[PDB]
């Protein structure tokens, strides 16, 4: 499960950070979320989910649909990096 | 470039954490390094390199070769995850 990843939170932080036109929002939110909730949010399978969603966005430039597709399909296993 | 990523530090922390037989060293090391140096170590390209290196390691379980192979051929572009 990706419960402890606090992924919805990262999504809101990411959208809000970019509304401020801050650089490297992906880094800032990971740091912010780590400082509050720690290692649970940096598990490699959280990283896989975030990379599927964030790659989709830098390339697809939707966010709305990139979250739908990731949250419904990507579970965090190492294999997901090449169909997501 | 990937200098701000402090990747060799992460590589040493992971090796140290694993030699102690602790679980979730990728998370713990990402976390401690975050608490110490911050968002520059969590930029999306650092995550690309870390994923190529760590994926090569869970699948093949070599480490030194996965490190050398990733260090020489991965620069952090979003397109690197196709051939790590």
């Amino acid at each position: 499960n990706l419960t402890h990843c606090r992924l919805f939170e990262f999504r809101l932080c990411l959208l809000e950070c970019m509304s401020l036109t801050l650089d490297h929002c992906y880094a800032r939110c990971t740091t912010v979320i780590t400082q509050i909730h720690g290692s649970d949010t940096n598990r490699f399978d959280c990283t896989i989910f975030k990379t599927c969603y964030y790659r989709c966005y830098v390339l697809g430039k939707t966010e709305d649909h990139c979250w739908k597709g990731t949250a419904t399909s990507v579970t965090g296993d190492v294999g997901d990096l090449e169909f997501c």
